[PDB]
């Protein structure tokens, strides 16, 4: 089952997909996600995007720690204790960004449904 | 099609899965692939993995310049000038690899068959 799977899946409200794990087949190609944040909601297969992590080369939204936005393109992968980070590149310098400070616009996250997508 | 992917493939006569791209679908589960060293043959599906790169905390088996091997687990990926290195820790130290210097053992591709293979 696709249960306990770390995944990126779309926040229906705003269109963001957001880091999150499976928690139930709600069937009928429904399921239950968990966000990292605590967060929980359906969320249709369609939405989810199986790649943990968020691949080498994607374009990907950043976020600051005053909530500014921005995007980049991710140019690695590290985990450290446990805990994955992304190296982030912008405008020719990179920048370390935790799990839960990358996100996917609609349109970066649409780009990866035909490779990576539950649909 | 699968064709133009980047993969890790094995090769029959010593059970090693090494870095290569699907060149053909040759029909009924078989591809053609040409591996990155320059050697082509026939490949099955269900040998074939659909990992660029090899995951995070993989265990790999990591090539030392003077021809002696040894596993070790993927912590980190990094792109660069376009090429993608690995670092791999080995008894709490890590190392940087090209993707040349990175392939599976028998044992090591065949774990990753059930979420990466195209059998």
């Amino acid at each position: 089952s696709f249960v306990g799977l770390r995944v990126v899946a779309k926040w229906s409200s705003n269109g963001y997909f957001y880091s999150g794990k499976i928690t139930r087949d709600v069937g009928a190609g429904k399921y239950k996600l968990l966000f990292d944040d605590g967060y929980e909601c359906d969320v249709l297969g369609k939405d989810i995007l199986l790649c943990d992590p968020i691949p080498l080369d994607t374009e990907v939204t950043a976020l600051s720690e005053d909530e500014y936005f921005s995007a980049g393109v991710v140019k690695g992968h590290r985990k450290e204790s446990g805990e994955l980070y992304y190296s982030i590149e912008k405008e020719g310098q990179r920048k370390w960004y935790k799990r839960m400070a990358v996100i996917l616009s609609l349109e970066q996250g649409n780009r990866l449904r035909e490779q990576y997508g539950l649909g």
